[PDB]
Order: structure tokens, then sequence, then C-alpha cells
DNA sequence: GAGCGATACCGTGA
DNA sequence: GATCACGGTATCGCTC
């Protein structure tokens, strides 16, 4: 088919920018605070104006504050960015009625029924980016090709604000030129068990035994990676389904002692009840990241639904188990309800 | 041998 | 010093 990607341009601080358009220019940089001493957390994302001197997602904030102590540091307010995510994406929909809204940041089209060709599909690049420009001041990138995965990689090559075709010739040409590391779903772990491996690209897996590739990464990637090689991958466009929804908090200490545990997880309860809104859990989980930074799960379905007061009683049995069955301690502790009604 | 649930793992910031 | 959120998958024991 003709994918249309569409990603927001460094989406968080954009946002920020806009509710104050005195920030553009200036660095900027959006953080998540956890609260256990000062300028603990992470930086969620920063603008490229301060992505220029090292500060990018991921990294800490006191290794943030370090590069550029003088930036505008402002705390994550997700609500409000989902806000007016759902908005571009409502935008979106009056160009395709095929849409799969891959996260608050990113959505691909299936625009095969709109146009005839890429150049057709390109100017659409154009209408829909000069769309979200004038509706809500925000500047995405387009990445425009014949499958979900190439359409991604159009637009990762493109930004920041650009736009980009990969007509068949020149997938062709990636498969052979392109380096694995830099296809969608090969991260870290898996490029190196790839390069431990000779295969350096796409096309270097068709030229190997099938269960060689299948020790090493498993089934699913072997089977993604060669159909991508073949030029046989096509998925098609669809709407996801949340099908979890959670909430972990970090402690202002370390612990293993029940009764100083609890607290944060009966907070992570009420916000994640108050996410669930109207949905009906069937199961829980309790997670708990250890100090060593390792994620432990305990986790019980009902065949009912799970009342908050349910949720209160069997995350701390949950927990429980989860003292016993290790014995580190633990500095992060959270919910996450799933199986839906 | 495979189906199914619990849990861990990886990825990607999909 | 290491946030937070989440999907999709592999692995391990029970089970038929
Ligand atoms: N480690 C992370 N932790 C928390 N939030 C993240 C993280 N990485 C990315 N995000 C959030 C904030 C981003 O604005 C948003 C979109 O992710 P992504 O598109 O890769 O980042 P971005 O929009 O800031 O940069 P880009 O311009 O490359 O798209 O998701
Ligand atoms: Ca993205
Ligand atoms: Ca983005």
């Amino acid at each position: 088919m003709i994918v249309l990607f569409v990603d927001f341009d460094y989406f968080y601080a954009q946002v920020e920018e806009v509710l104050n358009p005195s920030l553009k220019g200036k660095p900027v940089v959006v953080c998540v605070f956890s609260g256990r001493f000062e300028d603990s957390g992470a930086v969620a994302t920063a603008n490229y104006e301060a992505r220029k001197f090292g500060v990018k997602a991921g990294i800490p904030i006191v290794e943030a504050k370090k590069i550029l102590p003088n930036a505008v540091y402002l705390p994550m307010r997700k609500e409000v960015y989902q806000q007016v995510s759902s908005r571009i994406m409502n935008l979106l929909r009056e160009y395709s009625e095929k849409i799969e809204i891959a996260s608050i940041d990113e959505a691909y089209l299936d625009i095969s029924d709109k146009v005839r060709d890429y150049r057709e599909a390109y100017n659409l690049g154009l209408e829909i980016k000069n769309k979200i420009l004038e509706k809500e001041k925000i500047t995405v990138t387009v990445g425009i090709s014949k499958n979900k995965v190439f359409a991604k990689i159009a637009a990762d090559m493109a930004k920041p604000n650009g736009i980009k075709v990969i007509d068949d010739e020149e997938v062709k040409r990636l498969i052979r030129e392109l380096d694995i590391a830099d296809v969608p779903g090969i991260g870290n772990i898996t490029a190196e068990k790839l390069k431990k491996l000779g295969i350096n690209k796409l096309v270097d897996t068709l030229s190997i035994e099938f269960d060689k590739l299948k020790g090493m990464i498993g089934e699913a990637k072997a089977k993604y990676l060669i159909s991508l090689a073949r030029d046989e991958y096509n998925e098609p466009i669809r709407t996801r389904v949340r099908k979890s929804i959670g909430r972990i908090v970090t402690m202002k200490r370390n612990s293993r002692n029940l009764e100083e545990i609890k607290p944060y997880l009966f907070r992570a309860i009420e916000e994640s009840y108050y996410k669930l809104d109207k949905r009906i859990p069937k199961a829980i989980h309790v997670v708990a990241v250890t100090e060593d930074l390792d994620i432990v799960s305990r986790g019980r379905t009902f065949p009912h639904g799970i009342s908050k007061e349910t949720a209160y009683s069997e995350s701390v049995k949950l927990l429980q188990k989860i003292l016993e069955e290790d014995e580190r301690k633990i500095r992060r502790i959270g919910v996450a309800f799933s199986k839906f009604i």
C-alpha cells in the first residue's frame, strides 16, 4: 500500500513552547522529577536547541543540569500533552479512514485509496503538515513509503520538520545499504547478536540458515527481519487498543518494610483507577523495581472485575509474595491493570 | 508435543 | 544517577 507516517517534533517541549511562546530558541527541557532529592529524575525530552550540547531523553536531570545550568527546566504535564495530541490525531482522521495511532506522538495513515502514486502522496504530506501548523502551531515530520516500517524510517531520516518518500527503488537500496541497527525493533541487545553473526544489513539475513537467526534473536524477529529483506513485509494499518494501564512510583528511600511501602502502592492504585476511568480490569499485577534496577512482578487474574477495594487487598498480598521470593531492597513500586472487560 | 497462564525480557520511546 | 509507560515476545511449569 502507501503509508504516510506522521511524527510530532520534540513533542513535549514543543507543546510547552506553544503554551508560552517566550521559550522559542532558548533551550527547553521537560523533566520527570522523582522527588528523592534535588532534581532527582530524568529528562523526558528537550527541544533541539538544548539537544545540541548533550541533553537527550533518558539521561539524569543532574547530568543535564551540568551541561546547561541556565536552561529552562519544566515539569512534565503528560495530561496536557495528551489533550493536544488527541486533537492533532483528530485532524489526521480527515485524511484517511484507516489510521494507526501508534503513540502520543506518532500515527500511520493508509492513504493508498486517497491518491495514486508517491508525488500525490507527498503533496498530501504538505497539506497535513500545513494543517497541523495552522490549527495548532506544532510542526511534524512525515515518512512516506510502501509499508509501516519503511514509512517510519523515511521520517526518522527527514526529521526535524521534514518529509521524505522511499520509492521502491530506494527501498531496494536500503535493504542492502541500511545498517540493521536503524531498523525499527532492532535495539542494542539484538544489533549485537547480529554483529556477532556477520549480519550488518537486512539483505545479509537471507543468506544464512534460518534456524541460525531463530536461535539467536527468536523466531519472531527472524521472521520479521527476513520478510523485510525479501520485501515481503506488509502489515496493515490497524487501530490499537490499550491492553494495560498502570502507575509505578518512586520511594523517598528504599525499603523492604511492608508498611513503609504500602502508602506508595495505594497511591499507584488511585492514580491507576483514575486512568482506568470506565474500564474494568480482571487482572492486576504488582511491580517492584529492585534497588539493583531489575524488575519483578507478581500477578493475579480474577474471573471478575476488580473493585478498588479488591485492588488494595490483592495488591498487598502480591507485594508480600514479592518480598518472600526476592531479598533485594525495592526502589520503585507500582501496579498495572490488564484484561479489561 | 502443544495450549495456556505467569513471569521475565526487549524495545521503543513503536 | 537511572522517570515512567507500555506492547509484544520468549521461557517455565501445569495440563491435556
Ligand atoms: N526515555 C523517555 N522517557 C520519557 N518520555 C520519553 C522518552 N523518550 C521519548 N519520550 C516521550 C517525550 C517525547 O516528546 C515523546 C516522543 O518520543 P520521540 O518521538 O522519539 O521524542 P521527541 O518527539 O522529543 O524527539 P523527535 O523530534 O526525535 O521525535 O515521548
Ligand atoms: Ca517517535
Ligand atoms: Ca517525535
